[PDB]
């Protein structure tokens, strides 16, 4: 499909069993999901923006289905206020900005 | 042209009569630019990131060329990490995500 941005360009995202509303972010790097109760093994990380910096929990090789799209990669998971679907998974849906 | 997100989508940008590079950033409402000297007036302003608050200066109706497309919108101006280019002037130039 395509999205214009007139508004946030959010879409229902389903990890661990759950689904949750996420923004597509071209500006995010890798992505990182509001505070969740993951299992599996996890290494601390620190990632910055606007504002400072954020300690999030890094899980590797976890599947994310956006918009019917499979992809799996790396979630950060921490005290974000939006959850952020970042370009290491939005390669894998093969989303592009188009102008 | 078409994107894709295998690297920051990194752009040249004209601003205020000066080149500057900046990222198309889907999840950011604003366009916000690292301390700059522009003319014209302003107001303070905050806004909010992943990390927290900041400090930003206001500039309206500014005329900004992102890759060979004009933009007229709201500029902010002040300590943020990146220079990125928000939805307020993406739609401006037409830009959407597909997939
Ligand atoms: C700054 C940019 C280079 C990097 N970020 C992406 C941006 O899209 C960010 C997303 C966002 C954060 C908080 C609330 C809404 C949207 N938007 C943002 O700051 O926008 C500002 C200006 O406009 C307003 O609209 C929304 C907020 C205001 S990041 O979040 O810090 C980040 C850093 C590292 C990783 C892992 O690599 C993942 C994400």
């Amino acid at each position: 499909p395509q999205i214009t941005l007139w508004k946030r360009p959010l879409v229902t995202i389903k990890i661990g069993g759950q689904l949750k509303e996420a923004l597509l972010d071209t500006g995010a790097d890798d992505t990182v999901l509001e505070e969740m109760n993951l299992p599996g093994r996890w290494k601390p990380k620190m990632i910055g923006g606007i504002g400072g910096f954020i300690k999030v929990r890094q899980y590797d090789q976890i599947l994310i289905e956006i918009c019917g799209h499979k992809a799996i990669g790396t979630v950060l998971v921490g005290p974000t206020p939006v959850n952020i679907i970042g370009r290491n998974l939005l390669t894998q849906i093969g989303c592009t900005l188009n102008f």
